[PDB]
């Protein structure tokens, strides 16, 4: 899959994109490949922090739905117009899809300044997209309309200005040179969210030894399109005590552990030993079984002297696996199957004594009873 290997770009913090034309003649866009919602939206009107715009009156193929669209989060909100147009991936399948489109008219904290992104391409279900279900999404578009196989991977690697990060998004399969050891799959529990389950977590090989519904509360999802890893209070609360304890050693202000303040070493000094790695166990295919992912403090602090944020926070709608956890590893979204398979990444930190690793299976007993019954 050897032209789309690199194919996505992005600062520090700040998402991972991809290239994108749209519309004839093709007007080239960066857009932000977000696996944690479902609407492809661009945007389409002038912003101070978008340095170009979709411009529906300059394309041949546009169509207009009719139909706005609302979509409020938090911390922001956009709204726009649908539509479909023409859509292509420059550095991705060689096909062209008629996709919806929302076109951005108006927002609140949704652009960053100097991200380099004008749009996202939600890559989760129809579910989830807005204004509901029947606005199909692109992916579903893309398989429906061309040959591509149903399943996609990410590989993102990451790590003055913000650090430019890399990765790759291999549209229709899987590239085996991006990976090392074997693929581990856990099932995808709904398909809304790219919801998973997970079964046990340890930090430093210590077992946080909660009911597994708490690392599950009220729902576990992998999201490319949120930097932290983010936990349930309870137990994100577990997890930094631990984290503390393991790095006690040496003395930070509270305010790094909420993830605001920066922590500083001479370069080259930083001390990655006192700080901890973190397993979580995903639900395996096999109801009693699971496999661990471990991923090292080169993940979970992020650079900002070297300088680094922690980059682990504290949730009120359940676990979210985001960019941190994913750069650890070549994670594969196998649509067609209902599962998602992770492995060690080419691009996987590692020091001269620990690695991250995807290694199972455990035997864990009745983890079905690890969920959320919707
Ligand atoms: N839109 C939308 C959307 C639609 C449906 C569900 N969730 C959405 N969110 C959730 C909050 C973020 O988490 C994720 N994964 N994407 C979001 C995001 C992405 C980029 C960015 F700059 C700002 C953002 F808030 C938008």
């Amino acid at each position: 899959f050897v032209e789309m290997v690199d194919n996505l770009r992005g600062k520090s913090g700040q998402g991972y994109y991809v290239e994108m034309t749209v519309g004839s003649p093709p007007q080239t866009l960066n857009i932000l490949v977000d696996t944690g919602s479902s609407n492809f939206a661009v945007g389409a009107a002038p912003h101070p922090f978008l340095h170009r715009y979709y411009q529906r009156q300059l394309s041949s193929t546009y169509r207009d739905l009719r139909k706005g669209v609302y979509v409020p989060y938090t911390q922001g909100k956009w709204e726009g117009e649908l539509g479909t147009d023409l859509v292509s991936i420059p550095h991705g399948p060689n096909v062209t899809v008629r996709a919806n489109i929302a076109a951005i008219t108006e927002s609140d904290k949704f652009f960053i300044n100097g991200s380099n992104w004008e749009g996202i391409l939600g890559l989760a279900y129809a579910e989830i997209a807005r204004p509901d279900d029947s606005l199909e999404p692109f992916f579903d578009s893309l398989v429906k309309q061309t040959h591509v196989p149903n399943l996609f991977s990410l590989q993102l690697c990451g790590a003055e200005v913000l650090a430019s990060v890399g990765g790759s998004m291999i549209i229709g399969g899987i590239d085996h040179s991006l990976y090392t050891g074997s693929l581990w799959y856990t099932p995808i529990r709904r398909e809304w969210y790219y919801e998973v389950i997970i079964v046990r977590v340890e930090i430093n090989g210590q077992d946080l030894k909660m009911d597994c519904k708490e690392y599950n509360y009220d729902k576990s999802i992998v999201d490319s399109g949120t930097t932290n890893l983010r936990l349930p209070k309870k137990v994100f609360e577990a997890a930094v005590k631990s984290i503390k304890a393991a790095s006690s050693t040496e003395k930070f202000p509270d305010g790094f552990w909420l993830g605001e303040q920066l922590v500083c070493w001479q370069a080259g000094t930083t001390p990655w030993n006192i700080f901890p790695v973190i397993s979580l166990y995903l639900m395996g295919e096999v109801t009693n079984q699971s496999f661990r992912i471990t991923i090292l403090p080169q993940q979970y602090l992020r650079p900002v002297d070297d300088c680094y944020k922690f980059a682990i926070s504290q949730s009120s709608t359940g676990t979210v696996m985001g960019a941190v956890i994913m750069e650890g590893f070549y994670v594969v979204f196998d649509r067609a199957r209902k599962r998602i398979g992770f492995a060690v990444s080419a691009c996987h930190v590692h020091d001269e004594f620990r690695t991250a690793a995807v290694e199972g299976p455990f035997v864990t007993l009745d983890m079905e009873d690890c969920g959320y019954n919707i």
